[PDB]
């Protein structure tokens, strides 16, 4: 429900999967006698926070949640240290499918793909101090749900999480939640950055998060977003007017006398502006989201292409093709649990620089000395 | 309705009770010739802000709103000076019930339990400069409604209010809105702070505001929330992983280089961080809220217990049971107009220090000096 | 002697026990070839700071001093790191007794019960940069003395110390030095904090140090101190008028426009004000001492009770009973080497949070991790 | 006793007189059911700070302490709001005498004659935040003692106090404590300010506190102190070399690059420097004390005169006789309970401006409007 409909009596059950209730059973929480907090509770009884988190060994995948039957995820809360935001891969599989519908680097799913905490005050995503990541995207499913997180790094990783969902609804006409990630670094000359390609089915596009690192001086966001829907081949159905325009800003996000200004509204934001520090943090980077909740982009047959140009300015008032560092996360609902995906994100494609030192390992927490 | 459904035509009437229209009648507003504004308008006349507020004498209860028939409150606005935020009790009675379904200290109901204004940008609660307290919790009723505000303080109190409601909808399947408040100060050793106890009926839990003052050094919010629903006894169905975790945050609310950081999002917030001033304002305090609107916690026959652990840190990585000052406000919808309640809040249990002086009466507005 | 009487020739001997002369014997100092400094002097010979300190293993007790016969301790210097100020227990045993007359956490004995250095300029106690702890309380004894320090913590600790004493002169009529510790956290509703209880004998009360952490807003120091002496039962002989009053301050220690002001005088002080930093050091705390040296509180048959009220302010000009964090150290002289004392301090009720980080182990030196 | 002698056992009783124990009797404290704190304790039970203070109505005198028999006051603690430091007169009468031995404005007794708080860390006098006034001057008597506070102001005042004393000692060769006050505003030209005059008996001079407000530019402390003792007539036995000199400073109290510097040591101090604010607080004022404790100034048959010159500088390296505002408090011990005194201080001669506003009533707490 929502504020408007919260009062209606509904025959629904609410369940919640955490490290204190791995399977989310009724009456099954807080029973652990082993866990990451056991030694901490050694002078207290059982039931005093024995199992708040899990450790995922380097290279391994952990099953956050396994649900049987029909249901709908209504709220995901999760945290881990910033160092892992671009080493963990978050995946969701609906209805027993062998391929995931959601396959995203952890940080980007919460508009935090740079490993530097940015506050996000939106409706679908809340990202709160410090690295408290919340997803309210409804994720309904008809015949099972699997959520996993893969630690592609060389170090062991600690993760806290809480997956809340509903049982007892009819999801026969609910679509499946999908999310996909692509990174161009550096984008090829005069080539749009692909956001989505080759999606088949009925559904609607509902979200874009972009992490953009700029390699040219001047304004970098002239490029237009383009939605090729259904029958479209060589020209899109929805064509935009700029990068900041798409994300609801205008005129370079530039408030006279203040510069680039972070903002974060229910459907539109640029929650992140990273400014170089004159030493080893040398890349100017941006994070921007737009949710199409009141204005979804429906498609009856498919989405052949969603892409966005990367244009700035050069002398003589000419557009400048940008060789920039662009990562997109596209959110969409579909009447199937799988669709064409890009190649799985590798450790190497995902990597951003860890700290503020000259070497990632020197600014990791704690530093890595080998 | 909401933004998505606001265009639809509906056979519904809107009414609003205020000191300028005490009973809400149509054509009934602005007729006062006596009131708190009458002398202010002695050179004007009737119709020029004659009756904007009410004066509630010390000890006495004022009936904000009496409504007959079926209806639904859609928006409450109310204000009063900060000195009264923890001396007034807000109450709501549905369907002619002898007992209140809402029984809350005034400030807590708007996430402001400490008497120090804090901005709240949430969906259900908006608290604005300076002490503009707004509630958008829908409160449906089938056979009448009464709202009251009790002045438990030794001074007369001024209150402005605007209670907006609808007539003409079907509430036979709408739950009733409830809210309950409990404070433990200091929390007993090894004792979860009880948020909600013994609720019988069908319904769903939708909101927590906690006012927390900390009596140990170090981090204070390791403790987990536990929801015992339906048949639960010894173990909860939903077990949390931490106090900041439950409220959408992570890692102590601690942004590196900034410390505790206030935030306020549609469903999650720590709107308030009170820092000691090194003189008479010596208690470090927090206010936190979570609304379970997209993700309500349902129950079919009851809520035996909701509670939250108060755990900090001791040497040797040991949880420290905290003897802290913890006040909780719990919001839930129920299919009955009454339910098991804590003891009624009293002047002594609600009291927080007034102002910044060594004596509450010195810092009151105006100073009492009696 | 003192400044007034220092010129007099006296048939007295001065000795001094330190890690460089463990038994304090004439000509016994500086002989070590092993000790905590030996390797530091590997390129120098012996006699170059070979044994300046001792290491005390986790859990273990170390005998600082053992003196045979009659004497008087005249000055104790001692130091150790911040993290050990509320983990070490200092004890003194007089005349071969099995029960100690002094049983006090290390830091409280030098007005430093919070593990944060505060300068103390008093006559009996001098606490100097950084953690140079000095006691000049004279401690006479007739038939032996033992000083011990117990490491109740889980780590090993370094201690430097120097215990200076005198042999000669009659302690026929010199009382014994006693010191006892009690902490209420949180204090019971509307209940005085006990400072001293059930003491029997002849003597005089000479010292109070209190470490006070406040859990209510407003002014916390209205409570009066009360001395029940000799035949007293339900009412005291000496009844104070406030907490800051007892400690020689007034009007909340609050100098207008500057707030709480630390001071330290020969007999009266508030040497420590700890203000919260708005992050993990969230407790506002105080350190206060009064030495009754020119104005001893005598008793002839005992001290039934010494207590102090914990009172602040509530709405309506009402006292507010304070559920506060109060630790007291009482100093008194007694005509017996033993007295009835509280339950020994444990590691747990002594513990104060270490450092400024979210977990004590993260703020320890070095971090425990 | 003191630190050097604190350990000795002594057949002495300690008593303390306060608003909570008006007569100091054993088992007598904390019994009140009426008092200034009774309404404050209305929600608590008996014994919770019912009687911590006294209200002295405008114009009236209040008897702080009345003691019968032999005894010795060992410590006085007292406080009241700064507005009253120069409207209250503190008096002490020994052995039933009809005239006081101590007759001093309240603030001056504690080196605070200007109504602006100044820390004093001295041996005999401790003045602590904010207005905690402490005297450790021992005051022996042989046949009773009376301590009074006179409120010469037109408003009611609140006082908190604690008078601690001993019984048991033999005071038959203990002198009586005396203190006297004299103000010259403005001092007549080329006329020494009289500190003490015509004292008859055996004793010793033990203290000077001077409150000095300067009405000429340049350095104001050239003038030197003179003690006329015993058979002295036209010339003194002790002749000092300067005003800062007498108070233990040198070269104008002026540290290069810092100006006048406050300091408070066990016997010597300039605890107070008051700098004009450029508006209504326009008088540059100083507070200075010297205790002659280790160096008492002895007399066998009396003190004809103690005085001090007020000399500054004019052009041509000539002394400038100063028309200055000089109040002194002389402490001395005498073998008699009474001595020759100045006129009692009046409200008008004691008055100092209250606050910082144009009119004293506007700067009082609260304003008298």
């Amino acid at each position: 429900p929502d504020l408007n409909s919260i009062a209606a009596l509904r025959q629904v059950q609410t369940r919640s999967i955490s490290p204190e209730n791995f399977d989310g059973t009724a009456g099954g929480g807080g029973r652990a006698t082993e866990g990451t907090g056991a030694d901490c509770a050694r002078d207290l009884g059982p039931g005093w926070k024995i199992s708040p988190s899990v450790d995922i060994k380097a290279g391994e995948t952990f099953e956050l949640a396994s649900i049987e039957g029909a249901g709908k995820i209504t709220h995901i809360w999760i945290t881990t240290h910033t160092d892992n935001w671009r080493t963990l891969i978050l995946r969701a599989f609906w209805d027993g499918a062998d391929e995931p519908a959601v396959e995203v680097p952890y940080g980007d799913f919460f508009c935090n793909g740079w490993g530097v905490f940015a506050q996000v005050n939106s409706q679908a995503i809340a990202a709160n101090p410090h690295g408290g990541f919340n997803s309210y995207w409804p994720m309904p499913f008809r015949d099972g749900a699997r959520l996993t997180i893969e630690n592609t790094s060389v170090v062991d990783v600690r993760v806290y999480y809480q997956v809340t969902y509903e049982i007892g609804g009819d999801h026969s006409n609910d679509a499946y939640f999908h999310a996909q990630w692509r990174r161009s670094n550096p984008l090829e000359e005069l080539t749009p950055h692909v956001i989505l390609e080759g999606i088949e089915g009925e559904g609607h596009y509902v979200g874009t998060y972009i992490a953009w690192g700029v390699n040219s001086n001047g304004w970098w966001g002239e490029g237009e977003i383009k939605f090729y829907l259904d029958d479209d081949t060589d020209h899109p159905t929805i064509c935009g007017t700029g990068t900041e325009d798409y994300f609801g800003g205008a005129w370079n996000f530039d408030i006279p006398g203040k510069g680039y200004t972070e903002f974060s509204t229910p459907y539109l934001g640029m929650p992140q502006v990273i400014r170089p520090d004159g030493l080893y943090v040398s890349q100017q980077r941006f994070g921007m989201y737009r949710w199409h909740l009141q204005d979804p982009i429906h498609f009856a047959t498919g989405i052949p292409k969603v892409d966005i140009q990367a244009l700035g300015w050069r002398s003589g008032w000419r557009y400048l093709p940008l060789r920039d560092d662009i990562a997109s996360t596209a959110m969409f609902y579909l009447d199937r649990p799988t669709a064409r995906r890009p190649k799985s994100p590798s450790a190497d494609d995902m990597e951003v620089h860890l700290g503020t030192a000259p070497v990632p390992d020197l600014g990791a927490t704690p530093p890595r000395v080998l």
